[PDB]
């Protein structure tokens, strides 16, 4: 539970790809 979707937008993470 580490990929978190921004307000509107789903992306993967920095650091937690």
């Amino acid at each position: 539970r580490c990929k978190t979707c921004s307000k509107g937008r789903c992306r993967p993470k920095p650091n937690c790809g």
